[PDB]
């Protein structure tokens, strides 16, 4: 099963916090380079990434899933980061 991604919480599907899933519940993606965000925008069938900002630094309760490989499309398995997950807000063009 490929990793799927999606932008949650934005005023359209072209913007929002990145969420991912494999055989899964959806969970936030943790990150720490525009390569990955461009794939995420285009998989939504939006335009190219135009900006992103790291969210939730320093919050021990922030959790999600993590992929130790530049691109999502090259992850065979996501790993849990159950605290201090830095999430990502991506904004794509329409």
């Amino acid at each position: 099963p490929a990793v799927e991604s999606r932008l949650v919480g934005g005023s359209s599907i072209c913007e929002g916090t990145v969420e991912v899933r494999q055989g899964a519940q959806w969970a936030a993606l943790c990150d720490s380079s525009s390569l990955r965000w461009e794939e995420v925008c285009r998989e939504q069938q939006c335009g190219s990434v135009n900006s992103y900002r790291v969210l939730d630094a320093g919050d021990p309760t922030s959790r999600g899933l993590f992929c130790p490989h530049q691109k999502l499309s090259q992850c065979h398995e996501l790993w849990e980061r159950n605290s201090y997950c830095k999430k990502v807000f991506v904004t794509c063009q329409d």
